């Protein structure tokens, strides 16, 4: 009767490619990770920030972007598993949500990665005030 549900969409995803010749470092690759809306929205509205958590082997891995983009340019030697958390303008649960990222590079030989994941989130019964943060984003009430 006052029950609420507002969907909202992420994507996150990465490009790879294999360096023309490899870093000084050894570097054979660029990549590069995001969290994004979709066209015409705008996360920032719902988003205190994204951490990306790179691999320990990485300066400062725990990388984090507090306004757009939202993203980490890299190069570097392998793939790994990279946790992301996008930290929520919500004063009450769900304050964050993570996922289990892949980043996974392109073996010698293969072209370029390109790699999207859509995300729905959906918020049961938000406050009032995170409600107005996660319509004014492009968010959609349901049910
Ligand atoms: C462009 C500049 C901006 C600051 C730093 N960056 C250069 C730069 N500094 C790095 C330090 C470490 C790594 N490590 C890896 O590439 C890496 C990836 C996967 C791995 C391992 C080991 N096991 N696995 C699964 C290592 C990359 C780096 N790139």
């Amino acid at each position: 009767d006052n029950q609420c549900t507002v969907q909202v969409r992420l994507e996150l995803g990465h490009r790879a490619q294999l360096r023309k010749k490899p870093t000084t470092e050894g570097f054979t690759h660029d990549w590069m990770v995001f969290v994004r809306g979709p066209e015409q929205c705008d996360i920032q509205h719902f988003v205190e920030k994204v951490v990306f958590w790179l691999h320990d082997s990485f300066p400062k891995p725990r990388r984090v972007c507090k306004e757009p983009p939202y993203k980490v340019e890299e190069s570097g030697y392998a793939g790994f598993i990279m946790p992301i958390e996008v930290h929520f303008k919500n004063k009450e649960e769900p304050r964050k949500v993570c996922f289990t990222y892949d980043l996974f590079l392109n073996l010698e030989g293969n072209p370029p990665v390109n790699h999207l994941r859509c995300e729905k989130l959906t918020f049961n019964n938000p406050t009032t005030e995170f409600r107005y943060k996660l319509l004014r984003a492009g968010g959609v009430m349901v049910m």
